């Protein structure tokens, strides 16, 4: 993931 690769 892009956005959610920010773990959060």
């Amino acid at each position: 993931d892009r956005l959610y690769s920010f773990g959060l």
